[PDB]
């Protein structure tokens, strides 16, 4: 389907359907939104609210929390798993103090050269918080893109991933990036689901590929053995 109606549907999904009430949605910032990506990188919402809400009452700005001991923050931590993150986390907040005043930068390269952050995570950042024009491809968002313009190939291969960016440029908009981001990301987590996903409920059901097919199992690719 023609990117100009898939960026269509999916705004008008969300406006009805779509999660709008998450902590981090509320009064957004770069620091609420950079703490929630790196919270929910290797963890279900459920479990990260409680821990979110502990991190924003301890630490209200990125100087509080770059001046805490690394202990503090490792024990704050506790349950989330995957602490490779929370020393990236505190390693990136002392990043912030030093070289940039405190404040968050409001330059793709900047965001990116933090420790923890990469492409899709900086993009994320400036376009949920601020507005900017960048695309993201997380794991979820990636599974709708390839079910509904059929891209085999394993994303671990640098074309495969190279034509999964290019999709997400294409379908991304300017005007309400950060709706269309937050409701891919609904999609991908509650719908176009890894096994059997909800068809019936998606907006892009009309124009994707994988539905006309039965092919979902297919996209994307599986490592090859
Ligand atoms: S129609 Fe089905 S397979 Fe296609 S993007 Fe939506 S949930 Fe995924």
């Amino acid at each position: 389907m023609q990117a100009s109606q898939f960026s269509a549907q999916v705004l008008d999904w969300y406006d009805k359907y779509g999660r709008k009430t998450l902590p981090w949605q509320i009064d957004k910032t770069p620091y609420k939104v950079w703490l929630s990506e790196v919270m929910l990188q290797q963890t279900q919402v459920a479990t990260v609210i409680p821990y979110f809400e502990r991190f924003m009452a301890r630490f209200p700005t990125v100087t509080d929390l770059a001046n805490a001991p690394l202990d503090e923050v490792l024990h704050l931590w506790t349950g989330l798993g995957y602490y490779a993150r929370a020393r990236n986390l505190h390693k990136a907040a002392q990043q912030v103090a030093t070289l940039h005043g405190g404040k968050f930068p409001e330059t793709f390269e900047e965001v990116a050269a933090l420790p923890g952050v990469g492409r899709s995570t900086a993009g994320a950042i400036l376009s949920l918080s601020l507005g900017k024009h960048f695309p993201i491809l997380d794991g979820n968002v990636q599974r709708v893109l390839a079910r509904c313009y059929a891209v085999s190939g394993w994303p671990g291969k640098k074309e495969v991933e190279n034509k999964l960016w290019s999709l997400s440029e294409q379908v991304t908009p300017a005007v309400g990036v950060e709706r269309f981001n937050q409701a891919m990301m609904d999609l991908g987590a509650m719908i176009c689901t890894r096994s059997k996903p909800k068809c019936s409920l998606c907006p892009l059901q009309n124009g994707c590929i994988a539905a006309a097919n039965n092919s979902w199992a297919l996209y994307p690719g599986k490592k090859p053995k």
